[PDB]
């Protein structure tokens, strides 16, 4: 029995597992719970914190993931499959994950939240790309990942109800952040140093703990990659989450009166909900998502916008960055003509019709003048141009622009706030060139993947995956990615709504930049909500 | 006759001329000035469409300017050249349907191809007597014959009651189309070649150009044309019916006046000066780039819109150079935009950026409005006093100037006819206003002309080289249709302006150079956006 192995938690003991990372053990407890199994009559409700239990509780394995929608668009491939839960689906997935240097770190050591993304319809904590032995293993950080339900299960609510009172999902989230505050201390972390960080739709989330009270003292610092609270996809309003949960009851029988209905799709098989999600959305789409954080007035007292435009955020810090090509991924998933198969060279026509689902609340003249904008009128016609337009459009409406307006509030409201552009694409990737550096492609570096010789990067892609991973633990340490060793001359400076200084992450040394998307977001940040507006 | 120079007398439709010999610095030119091509538009005949000129008695002597046409006389910077160079150089008066022609001297042996210059002036103001527009150095060094006529500006020249008889509107269009028939029954007795008619004009005088070729009448009278920074179509060079009918009826309130036989009888009867004084105030909104009394779309002269003509219209047989200079806007700043001025550097504020915009584009709704600032501003330094500045000249000039032509290029292009674009981008060494205004609107004319050749104007070497390719270009498309020249292969070739690849020259002191693109990315935003925004705004 090894005693580095053994943990006593306000719950009960755990054993931990050792798992081998390229340059040393690494201490790993997997499948913690920490909450109720949220099953029965607890679907679509808040958690609950986990009972105590007897004996020393197994934590060497990945518990089950979320129920959750399983992509099928490229069945068999690893392009997508990466994603995929990696484990039987369950309602019963309210665990978490602690991964630590071996042997146990003899200074508190600040720790690292991961809140996966997948669009708050999917994702799990055990995917390889979020394999935290190597952080822990390298930078000696205690990296902590939770599941928290997504879809139907997370955040379907009829607002105002008692029985789905919507952010369910969130506030798993946030019972895992209780979590390591009172228990943390026990494998060597530190709770006074927690930093949250997430992509995607992870990265949304953390921007949500920004923006909630209650979560503020569960956390320090906080890394959004590609994702943010504000925007088109993160949120909805309390009418329409209400509506989209009325017609999926509609959908599967319910009802045959808030409590009424809930109770009825208490009553039915998870897959029975999943089979219909995708049927709510009021428009066909891309990146939109049925179930999603809702604005409650509890959990978001007002929309993201207006509270990132008031709040006081003086003691705070973060880290926001976006890949090079945000949007590619997403046009194989509605607009015609695209496929990861071939290069995806569209029409005029094509590129027209392909905004409307890209912008699918646009009306006719901001559509008009979405195409204006993006349109070369040098070549107009050319279909390479308008493809790389497509992706352009997708990924400015959903994320640049969006991380970008963040960033500027956030950094004139007190914040302390470095950002960042991911320009590498991985040699081991697998969608088509034409997709550049694709939404998430960012991760396995971040986490330190290319360490493992098996994997087949390149030696210099191990280099600077040591080097993501010093900027990230730095930022954690610190709340400054910069290296307080290296004293060369190309200082990562933080984001001002003056300079609005960013820096290009890829093989090359750091690059500083000004201006993020500066004028395109001008277009999407002020002047189409006034079109919009006015029609 | 008997002891004056025999190589200076000529006959025309309407009797007898003594013209001049003059000196340019290569040699004598015979000039033919203040011929008459209509009876003088005056009394009862005010407002109304030309007639042509009575035929004389004896030798009229034509070795002077005549008048020039009754006019606002400019009085921002009194006594300041770069105004000055533009203000009436001869009397004012409504007897001013006169025209000039310099041909070389003695005069030409072969029928000569022929220039004709419609000056500018946003159609009120404007002389063809201008230093300027002297055709002295194009008819010496080239050969080329020139002739330039008065038309009537302002309320006289294009004051309109729609549909009626005493004020159709246009007849300042139509003095300048009396002149074009003027040239093809009498240019033949200089020496110039009617079947070989090239327009060419600037600012209104170019837009006027473009009237011609939309005009059916007109089009019989010439074969190529040149607009310089102006066009038919655009923002300020015509006004629909109801507008000039508004305008119309709001001076004559204005000055007493007073059924549309009665209201115009009444404006007959009020001085010139009268009219004059109070022309600008028919304006509906604060305004730089708009004129009171511009072309009025009658469904006459126009059949409809500049737009709609241009946009449905047969081309294919036309010529045409078209370009614009690196400043459009610059000059009509300190007409309005509060914070400007030649005499400083003019770096404004913000503030002063959003309510110059609603200057420039006074059409424009609160909401095009912003669309406006929001394109122009540079959103890494939104508060640079030095790039609003820049950007309000940007603004008005685009507006009015590059985006009209940068259409018009297209339309004529896409519809059959032969194009040529530049931008011109060489600010004289001579040049009076500030620096910040760099190539202000209506400077390349000078180099046109000429004017560099005169050894007392005090220009550079390469200035006056440098005309000497400019009149080479204009003259040859006005000989070929073809600004390049056909012997000449080692230089650069002028491509033509097309829509697969937009391609243009920059005229300086440097080699042609070829580019793509007419602004095309802000241009999409005023030619192709705004027109659908203000539709539902
Ligand atoms: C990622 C993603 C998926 C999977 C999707 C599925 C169906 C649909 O209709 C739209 C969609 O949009 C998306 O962006
Ligand atoms: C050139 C020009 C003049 C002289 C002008 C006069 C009065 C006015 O009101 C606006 C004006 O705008 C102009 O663009
Ligand atoms: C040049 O920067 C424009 C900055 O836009 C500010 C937002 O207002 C504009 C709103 O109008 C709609 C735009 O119409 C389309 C034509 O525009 C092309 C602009 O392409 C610039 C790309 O870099
Ligand atoms: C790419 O493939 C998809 C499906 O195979 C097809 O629908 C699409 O039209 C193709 N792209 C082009 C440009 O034809
Ligand atoms: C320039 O002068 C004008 C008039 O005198 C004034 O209104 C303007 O504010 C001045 N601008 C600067 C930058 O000095
Ligand atoms: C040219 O320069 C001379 C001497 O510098 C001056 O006397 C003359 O007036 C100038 N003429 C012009 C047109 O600038």
């Amino acid at each position: 029995e090894d005693p580095q192995l053994l943990v006593r938690v306000r719950g009960g003991q755990l054993r931990g597992i050792r798992l081998k990372a390229p340059g040393g053990p690494v201490s790993a407890f997997l499948g913690i719970p920490f909450a109720e199994p949220p099953v029965g009559s607890r679907r679509f409700m808040p958690p609950e914190p986990k009972r105590p239990w007897s004996g020393v509780l197994d934590a060497t394995t990945f518990q089950n993931v979320c129920y959750q929608y399983v992509d099928t668009l490229y069945p068999g491939f690893e392009g997508t499959e990466m994603w995929n839960p990696n484990r039987e689906l369950s309602e019963d997935c309210l665990y978490l994950n602690v991964w630590t240097p071996y042997p146990r770190p003899a200074s508190p050591t600040p720790v690292l939240i991961w809140i996966y993304g997948g669009g708050f319809y999917s994702g799990a904590a055990s995917l390889d790309v979020y394999d935290g032995r190597f952080l822990a293993q390298v930078e000696g950080a205690v990296l902590v990942s939770m599941n928290y339900r997504v879809g139907t299960f997370g955040f379907l609510a009829l607002p105002g109800s008692r029985e789905a009172p919507g952010n369910v999902g969130l506030l798993d989230q946030r019972l895992a952040l209780q979590w390591v505050q009172e228990n943390i201390a026990a494998f060597g972390g530190d709770p006074m140093s927690v930093t949250l960080f997430g992509e995607s739709a992870g990265a949304a989330s953390v921007g949500m703990h920004i923006l909630s009270l209650p979560s503020r003292s569960l956390f320090h610092r906080a890394v959004l990659q590609s994702g943010t609270p504000n925007g088109p996809w993160a949120t909805v309003s309390a009418g329409e989450a209400r509506r989209r949960a009325t017609l999926l009851a509609r959908l599967v029988g319910c009802p045959p009166n808030d409590t009424e209905l809930i109770a009825c799709l208490r009553t039915r098989p998870a897959q029975d909900l999943v089979d219909h999600e995708w049927h709510v959305l009021p428009q066909e789409s891309i990146f939109r998502f049925s179930f999603v954080p809702v604005v409650d007035g509890d959990f978001l007292s007002d929309t993201p916008e207006a509270l990132i435009n008031t709040g006081d955020f003086q003691d705070l810090q973060v880290l926001v960055g976006v890949v090079k090509d945000e949007g590619s991924y997403f046009l194989v998933y509605g607009v015609p003509g695209f496929s990861k198969d071939n290069e995806s060279l569209i029409s005029r026509a094509q590129f027209l019709a392909g905004v409307r689902i890209g912008v699918p609340q646009a009306s006719d003249l901001a559509a008009e003048a979405v195409v204006l904008h993006y349109t070369d009128w040098l070549h107009p016609e050319d279909p390479t141009h308008l493809r790389d337009a497509m992706s352009a459009v997708v990924g400015d409406h959903n994320v640049v622009c969006p991380v970008a307006q963040l960033a500027g509030r956030l950094a004139a409201q007190g914040a302390r706030v470095y950002a960042y552009i991911f320009e590498h694409r991985a040699s081991t990737l697998t969608w088509p060139l034409w997709m550049g550096v694709p939404h998430g492609y960012e991760i396995e570096f971040i986490f330190g993947l290319p360490l493992d010789p098996s994997l087949n990067y390149t030696t210099e892609e191990r280099i600077f995956a040591q080097r993501l991973m010093k900027y990230w633990t730095n930022f954690a340490r610190t709340g400054d990615p910069n290296d307080p060793r290296d004293s060369k001359s190309p200082q990562w400076p933080p984001y001002t709504t003056a300079a609005q200084q960013y820096v290009s992450l890829n093989l090359k040394p750091l690059e500083v930049r000004r201006g993020l998307r500066a004028q395109t977001c001008a277009f999407w940040n002020r002047f189409l909500p006034k079109l919009l507006s006015a029609t």
